């Protein structure tokens, strides 16, 4: 099940208005109380009039909006479910702007939702875009309208909240798709469970930011059900997913043709392990112990050259295993891997003790010293966010998590580790203050500014419960080594969450729950737009347009050319990146130097060593004087 952010709101004085109902079958008879009573437009003698179909609805007084339900027929018949919709409000019930929520609901007879950020209005529409099995029909057993306790207008200069993006799963895993700039999603063998799994099924739900359309697609051709895997975009730009619900198992997603081709098996079962994109386009993997049995999971390297997978013993794991009270099912999960210089992984946590791996021959690791600074120690943070700011001068950012995976208090404790050759134990210091809010099963992404956004989680981690949530979202700026608390959001993020940087500079933050009946799931997604987009005034600042690049496809140590339509003062390089269960090892960032061939005509150079400029899809941001980014401009990276 789900639930509603708000409360119901009293429905005795409505006005509704449909396009077409059936006799039997009248508008009102979606706010009747009846559960067995449906709304339902047009068919047999009156003929089968197509979507659009709309639900108008006259509150006839102002209400602080915060969500809807739509209970569809419960006859057992399929006939108007709702699939893509949108969701308008208005104070005059003629001007409706842009939708507050928009995108598709699962093909099933279990109420749906919308739940957005709270916006006072009188006026509330529902527009069914497609019908859940592309029939013409749309019908509606029950809607309703909630309401939150009071509205308070979002802070000017910390960033907004907006709109909800609708969903057919929870999307616990994703990323995006380079070639297409769509968010890949996936769940399970089912839309909103894991559990009972006969395996060889996941299921994906992607969302165009062009469009807005919602898609889905049952995957079956890799025998796989990629719920809680290892996740990686190889030198080539194929997503490696590994393990999980089908522990042994590796699916590889192709961006260019849109589709899933069969991988081969793991050496070792695995779930819940953490996987590196290397240096030179390989992909390394250690530990995970939720799935596949619980024992000692080492190292091993997949080659996307020749498809295989094979064992690096030596790579032992057991120097990051953390001091989990539940013991190795849990200590040797989502490590905080980094792909580093001649082909070594560096793992800055969870656990206290840091550590450099190494690919060459059967593997190798060394201590990288203890996580610290000058305030202590630093206590295992399992589930802690680790994010690499910039990784020319190989800046990781670290914060949040909890010594155990469950029931355990998080912390406010950040850290910033400064890497150097492999091998080489590196400085540690503590990030500012630390949080503002102590959270665990929290996400986070690198902003084309240098800046971390964080957002979500709990203060106690407990699975599949949104107690104790964090709804203030907060962002890290390097350059004077603060954090800033940003306009807070109304739904809970926490266990299954994840979060995305989006091609258009805003965030993708999403998901929550995956647990079948329970009341948690959140069959959604919304969209955080930084202060950086916005002018003075309030509006949407304008954004300075790339016109021509001299190359799309550039090797490590070479350079690009870019024409623009305005002047730019700062440039960088975000890694397309991937996520699930606060793991997100393929985002970092390389911020450019830049030289100004006079006018607007820039050009500059990709870092030479390729463990610093990891190979793969890269996303190209440029900044005005304002610190208004454009829009990504797509590169390919080389070793
Ligand atoms: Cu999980």
């Amino acid at each position: 099940a789900s639930a509603p952010i708000g409360s119901a709101i009293s429905r005795n004085n409505w006005a509704v208005t449909c396009d077409s109902a059936q006799s039997g079958n009248e508008c009102n008879k979606a706010i009747d109380g009846n559960k067995d009573t449906f709304w339902h437009t047009f068919y047999g003698a009156n003929g089968d009039p197509k979507p659009p179909h709309t639900y108008t609805i006259d509150m006839k007084t102002t209400q602080n909006v915060n969500g809807l339900s739509m209970l569809p027929r419960q006859d057992g018949n399929q006939n108007g479910w709702i699939g893509r919709h949108e969701v308008y409000l208005s104070s005059d019930g003629t001007n409706w702007g842009s939708p507050v929520a928009s995108g598709s609901w699962f093909a099933d007879s279990t109420t749906k939702y919308s739940n957005f950020e709270t916006r006072p209005a009188r006026y509330v529409r529902l527009v069914a875009i497609t019908e859940a099995n592309g029939q013409p029909w749309t019908s509606i057993a029950e809607i309703n309208v909630f309401q939150a306790s009071s509205y308070t207008a979002p802070q000017p200069g910390l960033g907004r909240w907006g709109p909800t993006i609708d969903l057919p799963i929870v999307p616990a895993a994703a990323a995006i798709e380079p070639t297409s700039g769509r968010v890949l999603m996936w769940s399970s063998y089912r839309n909103d469970a894991f559990g009972g799994s006969p395996g060889g099924i996941t299921l994906t739900s992607s969302w165009d930011p062009s469009t807005g359309i919602v898609s889905d697609r049952t995957v079956t051709v890799t025998k796989h059900d990629m719920f809680c895997p290892g996740i990686s975009m190889d030198g080539n730009g194929q997503i490696v997913v590994t393990g999980g619900n089908d522990a042994k198992k590796t699916s590889l997603y192709d961006s260019s043709s849109d589709s899933w081709i069969p991988g081969p098996d793991m050496q070792v079962a695995r779930g819940y392990q953490s996987s590196a994109t290397m240096s030179d386009g390989r992909v390394f993997t250690i530990g995970g112990s939720w799935s596949g049995g619980v024992f000692e999971k080492n190292g091993e390297v997949y080659s996307p050259s020749s498809k295989t997978w094979t064992s690096l013993p030596n790579a032992k794991v057991n120097p990051m295993l953390t001091a989990d009270k539940q013991g190795l099912y849990r200590s040797d999960n989502h490590a905080w891997l980094f792909g580093w210089k001649k082909g070594s992984v560096f793992q800055a946590g969870p656990s206290t003790a840091m550590n450099w791996y190494y690919t060459s021959g059967s593997g190798d690791v060394k201590s990288a010293g203890k996580r610290q600074s000058n305030r202590g120690v630093a206590p295992d943070a399992m589930c802690g966010n680790a994010v690499m700011y910039d990784a020319v001068k190989g800046k990781i950012l670290t914060f949040g998590g909890s010594p155990d995976y469950q029931d355990s208090d998080a912390t406010t404790n950040a850290h910033i580790i400064t890497l150097g050759e492999p091998g080489t134990s590196p400085n540690t210091v503590f990030a500012s203050n630390g949080l503002y809010f102590a959270r665990t099963f929290h996400t986070s992404v690198v902003l084309p500014d240098g800046s971390t956004f964080i957002t979500g989680g709990q203060r106690r981690g407990i699975p599949f419960e949104d107690s104790t949530p964090v709804f203030t979202p907060e962002i890290y700026v390097p350059e004077q080594d603060t954090f800033y608390k940003q306009n807070p959001n109304s739904i809970v993020r926490v266990y299954h969450s994840i979060s995305l940087l989006l091609p258009d500079g805003r965030v993708f933050n999403g998901g929550g729950g995956l647990c079948g009946d329970c009341t948690t799931n959140h069959f959604d997604a919304q969209i955080f737009t930084p202060n950086y987009l916005y002018n003075s005034n309030g509006n949407l600042a304008t954004r300075p347009k790339i016109t021509r690049t001299s190359t799309q496809s550039v090797k490590v140590g070479g350079r690009i050319t870019i024409s623009t339509d305005s002047s730019i003062s700062k440039a960088s390089l975000i890694r397309y990146g991937t996520a699930t269960h606060t793991v997100n090892t393929d985002q970092r960032r390389i911020p450019l130097t830049l030289t100004n061939n006079g006018g607007n005509s820039y050009s500059f150079q990709v870092p030479s060593d390729s463990g610093v400029a990891l190979p793969g899809y890269w996303m190209l941001f440029v900044m005005n004087s304002a610190g208004v980014p454009s829009v990504a401009s797509t590169i390919r990276v080389t070793q």
